[PDB]
């Protein structure tokens, strides 16, 4: 149990009641440093550990697709935790008000939460800190190397972050100890009432049939493990060669599970390290799930304006500014982008993959966001549109990887300058013709009519 994974958010007077783990980002019972640390603190204090989860007022900003995925996962989690004699409490409302009251009502001794660098989590932490008198800790349960340890600053490139992270893997890549058992309404009801509130905004085909197909990704810890196991057995050997081909299903498909914390990336890395596969494919995959994922936490943690133009590198701000008044080839509205009504069939197909499955292939996500910049009035408007659509329709959205990936695509964050073009300046350009040279674009379009 490495103390560098835990940080104090508030010093206080420890009460004599249970240790409370305010679960938010890491919705799993296994392989969860925040839960393991909470259990250990409870044991030292001779008290039980309890889990509290807040169903917040912002769920109406996304869709049924994410709400059902998350809640079905929590139904399974409640059962798993209760098998370890760990009670779970699901609070409906504002974390500031609901967690503060719970701590007081239940005489909590200590409060622990998991780590997210997103602004909304910081908003909740501020409100909770001002309403409690007990000690408050946060644990990085999402990254292999704690975010505040991997680097002390924003890293401008994968190649500056990569040796810092790999230097620390020997310390922080380790097996998990087993979770020791201990010595306010039904989730089915919350899901029903929330779905009924979301129904008017469900994405529909003109037929009135819903667009979303829920059968592509089954939610929960158990299903996540099966996805990991099948990736290692069936897809890892080809990952290096085929990861950029959206006509093949050769990615891990782990991002929805990783986003909600239904599986630990440290677990995935342990299992991939011990698998014998193509060394090139293993290297490629580890670069994505270690370097690119954890540098996205680095980006959001050290850049308070991670969702704005101000966080782009200076070379990219200067270049995009120099091309602000260039005439754009096309300008689409939010609603035209949302419905896949551009002139570009590959763009529209990528949007239909997103609408129907909730998970756009990683290669076309790059293409998709870069064309929003090309066909938007300004870089700021492009950022707003890409974030809006990514977060509304991706199962893995509302995530540091989403803000960092959009910033990479539109603002060159973690990229370098390329040849200068009109409108997009020196931001890496991705052409339709260049995609045709790299995969069977007609097959991807035919699949997503
Ligand atoms: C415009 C844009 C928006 C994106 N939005 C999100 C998002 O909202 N949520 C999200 O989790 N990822 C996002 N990404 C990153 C990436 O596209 C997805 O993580 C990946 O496609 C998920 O599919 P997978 O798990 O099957 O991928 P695999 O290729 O199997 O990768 C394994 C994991 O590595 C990580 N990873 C892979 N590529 C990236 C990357 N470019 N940046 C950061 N981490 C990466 C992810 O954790 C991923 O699950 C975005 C990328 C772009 C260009």
């Amino acid at each position: 149990m490495n103390p560098k994974r835990i940080r104090a958010l508030k010093s206080g007077k420890q009460g004599d009641g249970p240790v409370v783990y305010w679960m938010s980002r890491d919705q799993r019972a296994e392989d969860n440093w925040a839960l393991l640390f909470s259990r250990a603190i409870a044991k030292e204090a001779n008290v039980p550990v309890v889990v509290v989860f807040c169903l917040t007022d912002e769920f109406l900003e996304a869709g049924i697709r994410q709400y059902e995925f998350m809640l079905k996962g929590l139904q399974e989690l409640e059962v798993s935790l209760s098998r370890k004699k760990i009670p779970s409490f699901f609070l409906r409302g504002d974390p500031g008000e609901k967690i503060s009251r719970f701590v007081k009502d239940y005489n909590a001794g200590t409060l622990v939460t998991d780590f997210s660098p997103l602004r909304i989590k910081n908003q909740w932490i501020e409100k909770v800190i001002s309403g409690i008198s007990i000690p408050f800790f946060e644990v990085d349960a999402h990254n292999v190397v704690p975010c505040w340890e991997a680097s002390q600053k924003h890293e401008y490139a994968a190649h500056t972050f990569r040796p810092k992270l790999y230097a620390l893997l020997p310390e922080f890549l380790e097996e998990f100890p087993e979770l020791e058992p201990n010595s306010v309404e039904t989730l089915s009801d919350v899901l029903e009432t929330g779905v009924k509130a979301l129904l008017p905004e469900r994405a529909l085909l003109k037929n009135k049939d819903p667009l979303f197909e829920p059968w592509h990704f089954e939610p929960g810890e158990k299903a996540a493990k099966k996805v990991m196991e099948s990736f290692i057995a069936d897809r890892l050997d080809s990952y290096g060669a085929l990861r950029n081909d959206p006509t093949k299903n050769m990615l891990s498909n782990l991002s929805p599970y990783l986003h909600f914390g239904q599986i630990s990336s440290q677990r995935v890395v342990l299992e991939v390290e011990k698998a014998e596969s193509n060394p090139g494919s293993k290297k490629a995959f580890l670069d994505e799930i270690l370097i690119w994922k954890e540098i996205s936490d680095n980006f959001c943690y050290y850049n308070p304006g991670y969702d704005g133009f101000e966080s782009f590198p200076s070379w990219a701000k200067e270049s995009l500014n120099a091309h602000r008044n260039d005439v754009r080839s096309h300008i689409y509205t939010l609603e035209e982008f949302e419905a896949g009504k551009t002139h570009d069939p590959l763009w529209n197909a990528s949007q239909m993959e997103l609408l129907s499955t909730g998970k756009m292939h990683g290669y076309t996500r790059m293409y998709w966001a870069k064309k929003i910049l090309e066909w938007s009035e300004s870089p700021e408007k492009a950022l707003e549109i890409a974030i809006c659509l990514n977060d509304r329709y991706e199962l893995d959205g509302r995530d540091p990887n989403g803000y960092a990936g959009i910033a990479w695509s539109i603002g060159g964050v973690h990229d370098r300058a390329w040849g200068e073009r009109e409108v997009t300046g020196k931001i890496r350009y991705m052409s339709y013709e260049g995609c045709k040279r790299k995969f069977d674009v007609k097959l991807y379009i035919e699949k997503y009519s």
